[PDB]
DNA sequence: TTTTTTTTTTTTTTTTTTTTTTTTTTTTTTTTTTTTTTTTTTTTTTTTTTTTTTTTTTTTTTTTTTTTTTTTTTTTTTTTTTTTTTTTTTTTTTTTTTTTTTTTTTTTTTTTTTTTTT
């Protein structure tokens, strides 16, 4: 369950993940990501 | 009772190999330096009515040099073949899940002994 919150002072984006699927580690998540944004294999990602 | 044959581990130290300490080259990483975006206000630029004298298009006619034109022979175009690259099925490998089998390490505290350095 995630959501793309749309910020009204500036025309930034950012996705905010409320909840996560069953049996998986958010650590993990989130080393994964930055593996990815590493890699340049997901693109648009600023922080994290 | 004396004397004779044979067997191996040691005096071994040297040759071969292995193990363990080393430091050149392409791949990371922190720094400074240059591209981007948002506000203030500010003289400055720029949008929109009115008048005006202008200078280029439309009555009409003229020609000549680009539009007609036909035809020879080139040469770009197309065909077949083969190589190089791109891209996707296929396979392999690895990781995580939850109950099982196994293990392995770092320090305090005192007192006494080995074990090196001066």
């Amino acid at each position: 369950r995630a959501e793309v919150e749309v910020d009204a002072k500036t025309g930034r984006e950012t996705i905010i993940v409320h909840e996560i699927p069953y049996q998986v580690n958010k650590a993990r998540l989130i080393e994964k990501i930055a593996e990815l944004v590493k890699e340049k294999r997901v693109e648009g990602i600023s922080a994290l």
